[PDB]
């Protein structure tokens, strides 16, 4: 959709990039809403109305073709950003779900370089990312996320998208949705908008999940009909990575009877480990809270090839067919290797309560305490901050104390 005269005014965010020989060194970084949580209004003369929900192609009164919704829709730029739950604060994030006034803003964000035209491109296959968090705000039902998705680095910025990467341009995952505009360009066709996703972070104060979803196309793929459904393109499942549904009980919530206790902050670090030639075999989670380093629970399951690492044969033997098929582990670490941008979101689901995440195989929720109205109960401003957002070398984003 066509920017308006509302200027769009970026929070900026210090991060790191880090080398054994040389320690984290800072960096500047700036953030930016997804373009479609932007006030997107029909141009003037055209009537009142929007340009489309999510879930669905752009209006066809006004969106006839792409050239037409791209001048009769327009992209108001977003000047104060904490109005939308998102502030920072040196090297800190902060995402708010929901304001002191009740408003329910549910921020996602992706990094922007530091020249603000276009996303911060992560070559991670062979690195590690890390950043420390505080999950403290996070009951059942809320999902905090962090993680990776193959847009294209300007936001496939173009003749009828002039926004880009500076407005939010060109989200894409591994659920192939259909939105309104796809790459900033009215979807004429109601396409989805599809892309390998590396999820690194997905959690609250109970459950914490990790997971690679492939594809087998490069970079954003518009997809018709089962393209998009299940047996499509894209791995909506992934290669979940969760303590609980492999077994292991004690290992993360909130109490110091968790090896990692979420009523404190802690650090999260994730190594895309690979071969001599560099193709990707096993993702490592491990974190470090209070000085020492919990190393990664190991998978205590019948029937699951015991690791501490997720790779293959694991993936395979959780049922995570789609993944195979569609690139499998070297498949994931290739979308690392060309490059992928940084997003991160806060969120609730009023449809499922959030349950694969936290609930039965996956956690310590019961049915029904992920519901919105039960969250605002046990937190009535679910948050989370991410700090110090740091990559680089193996070895050398974290420290431990003794
Ligand atoms: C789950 O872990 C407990 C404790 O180690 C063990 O006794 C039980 O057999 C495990 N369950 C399966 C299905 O492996």
């Amino acid at each position: 959709q066509k920017p308006g005269e509302t200027k769009e005014v970026h929070p900026q965010l210090t991060t790191f990039r880090c080398t054994k020989r040389g320690g984290c060194k800072p960096a500047t970084n700036f953030i930016v809403l997804d373009s479609l949580w932007h006030w997107i209004h029909r141009a003037e003369g055209l009537g009142p109305g929007g340009c489309g929900d999510w879930g669905n192609p752009p209006p066809k009164d006004v969106c006839p073709d792409v050239e037409s919704c791209a001048k009769n829709c327009i992209m108001e730029g977003i000047p104060d950003y904490s109005q939308y739950g998102v502030t920072t604060n040196g090297t800190s994030l902060r995402l708010q779900h929901i304001l002191p006034d009740g408003r329910v803003p549910s921020p996602r964000v992706y990094l922007l370089d530091k020249t603000k035209r276009r996303y911060e491109m992560l070559h991670l296959t062979g690195f590690e990312f890390t950043f420390d968090v505080d999950a403290t705000k996070l009951p059942c039902g809320m999902n905090s996320a962090l993680y990776l998705s193959e847009m294209h680095p300007t936001g496939a910025k173009s003749k009828y998208n002039p926004g880009g990467a500076y407005y939010g341009t060109g989200y894409c995952d591994a659920q192939c949705f259909v939105t309104p505009f796809i790459n900033g360009l009215g979807n004429i066709e109601g396409k989805g908008s599809c892309c390998n996703e590396m999820d690194i972070w997905e959690a609250n104060s109970r459950a914490s999940h990790v997971a690679p979803h492939t594809c087998n196309k490069k970079g954003l793929y518009l997809c018709e009909g089962e393209e998009c459904a299940f047996e499509g393109v894209c791995d909506k499942n992934g290669c979940g990575w969760n303590n609980y549904r492999v077994n292991v009980t004690d290992y993360y919530g909130r109490g110091e009877e968790f090896k990692v206790n979420t009523l404190k902050p802690f650090t999260v670090v994730t190594q895309f480990l690979a071969n001599r030639r560099g193709k990707l075999e096993k993702i490592h989670r491990f974190y470090v809270q209070d000085g020492k380093v919990i190393e990664s629970f190991y998978t205590n399951k019948e029937g699951v090839p015991y690791t501490n690492m997720i790779d293959d044969e694991f993936c395979e033997a959780t049922g995570s067919r789609k993944y195979m098929e569609l690139g499998a582990t070297q498949g994931m670490g290739e979308a690392l290797t060309r490059g992928m941008v940084l997003a991160m979101s806060i969120w609730w689901d009023q449809g499922g309560n959030m349950e694969w995440l936290d609930h039965g195989e996956a956690g310590p929720c019961a049915k029904g305490e992920g519901a919105p109205s039960n969250i605002v109960q046990v937190e009535p401003f679910p948050e989370v901050t991410y700090t110090n957002l740091r990559w680089g070398e193996i070895g050398s984003t974290y420290q431990e104390l003794q």
